[PDB]
């Protein structure tokens, strides 16, 4: 298979982006494939040939959200509390372009959100680890 695991905890290694607008007032969220009313952020499994997390992160942001930007920060890691099953590596991305067409554009909705709506969405989705990643970002909370 094409899936990499932590040799310590055996958690699944995943990378994603907090995609922020230049003014940093909004963050890009996508609907989940499993729970279609739930809003999350682009992320996905690292595969064996990928040389770094940034690669996985930018791949998944393209694939899942049709977003292209530059990585402006490493937001560190966050684990899963449901040992852990998933170790996430997050980066902040400045959005340079949102393309109307992208691999998953038929199986996923996508929208910008202020800090406040995004926080509620992630509590509604029950993803505190993703909210922690969002809180480490330079998003404006006002
Ligand atoms: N708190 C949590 N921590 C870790 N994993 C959690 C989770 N809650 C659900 N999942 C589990 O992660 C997978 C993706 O669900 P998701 O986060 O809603 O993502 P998604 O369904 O939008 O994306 P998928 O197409 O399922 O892809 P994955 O994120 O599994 O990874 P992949 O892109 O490399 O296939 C599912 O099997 C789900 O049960
Ligand atoms: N990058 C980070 N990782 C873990 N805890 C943090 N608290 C603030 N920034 C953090
Ligand atoms: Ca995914």
């Amino acid at each position: 298979e094409n899936q990499v695991y932590s040799p310590v905890t055996g958690a699944r290694l995943v990378a994603g982006c907090i995609c922020l607008t230049p003014d940093k007032k909004q963050v890009l969220m996508i609907t989940s494939s499993a729970h279609k009313k739930r809003w999350i952020v682009p992320k996905g499994g690292v595969e064996k040939d990928e040389p770094n997390y940034e690669t996985t992160a930018q791949r998944e942001t393209w694939e899942e959200a049709g977003c292209i930007g530059k990585i402006v920060a490493n937001l560190g890691t966050v684990e899963d509390m449901r040992p852990p099953r998933t170790e996430f590596h997050f980066y902040e991305l400045e959005i340079e372009n949102l393309l109307d067409k992208f691999p998953e554009c038929h199986k996923r909705h996508r929208k910008l959100y202020s800090y406040t709506e995004a926080k509620q969405n992630l509590i509604d989705a029950k993803r505190p680890e993703l909210l922690e990643a969002l809180n480490r970002s330079a998003i404006i909370k006002d």
